[PDB]
C-alpha cells in the first residue's frame, strides 16, 4: 500500500491520473519524482521548469554543479539528483526531443531508467514541449517499465484522450 489517490490503474504496474505532477509531489512526497531533463540539465520549462521553480531553483544549482563535474547526460540516459521539497529523489530523464530531431527510439532506452526504482511519480518522457506523441509514449511506457509508475499528465483534455485510446 502507498499513498497515490484518485489514480485509474491501467496495468498491472501503470497508473494514470490528471494532475500537476508539481502539486502531486508536494501533496505525496513520493520516494522519486522523475523530471523530463535534457543533457544540459537546463530546467527551462514544460514539467522541468516547473519542478525547478517549484524548489525555488534549487534543482537548477544542483544540477549546475553535477554538470560541471561530470558533463552532459546522453539522450536516453538519467541521473539520480535531489527531490528537494518535492521528493526524496529526482530522477532527471532525457527522453528524445523530436523538436531537435532525436530519434524516437531512444524513448525506449529512456523509460529503461524507471526499472531502477520500484515505485516512481513521473510524466509522459518526451511529451509536451518534447514534441513526441503521447499516446505513443504512453505505449512504450507500460511495454517497458515493470516497477510502480504513476504517471501525472497535467492536460485533462489530453488525459481524457490517452485513457480512452488506451489498449
Ligand atoms: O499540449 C498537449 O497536448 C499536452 C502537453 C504535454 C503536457 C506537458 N506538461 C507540462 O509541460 C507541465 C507544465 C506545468 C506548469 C506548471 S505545473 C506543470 C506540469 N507539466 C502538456
Amino acid at each position: 500500500v502507498n499513498s497515490f489517490s484518485g489514480y485509474l490503474k491501467l496495468t498491472d504496474n501503470v497508473y494514470i491520473k490528471n494532475a500537476d505532477i508539481v502539486e502531486e509531489a508536494k501533496k505525496v512526497k513520493p520516494t522519486v519524482v522523475v523530471n523530463a531533463a535534457n543533457v544540459y540539465l537546463k530546467h527551462g520549462g514544460g514539467v522541468a521548469g516547473a519542478l525547478n521553480k517549484a524548489t525555488n531553483n534549487a534543482m537548477q544549482v544542483e544540477s549546475d554543479d553535477y554538470i560541471a563535474t561530470n558533463g552532459p547526460l546522453k539522450v536516453g540516459g538519467s541521473c539520480v539528483l535531489s527531490g528537494h521539497n518535492l521528493a526524496k529523489h529526482c530522477l532527471h530523464v532525457v527522453g528524445p526531443n523530436v523538436n531537435k530531431g532525436e530519434d524516437i527510439q531512444l524513448l525506449k532506452s529512456a523509460y529503461e531508467n524507471f526499472n531502477q526504482h520500484e515505485v516512481l511519480l513521473a510524466p509522459l518522457l518526451s511529451a509536451g514541449i518534447f514534441g513526441a506523441d503521447p499516446i505513443h509514449s504512453l505505449r512504450v511506457c507500460v511495454d517497458t517499465v515493470r516497477t510502480n509508475v504513476y504517471l501525472a499528465v497535467f492536460d485533462k483534455n489530453l488525459y481524457d484522450k490517452l485513457v480512452s485510446s488506451f489498449l
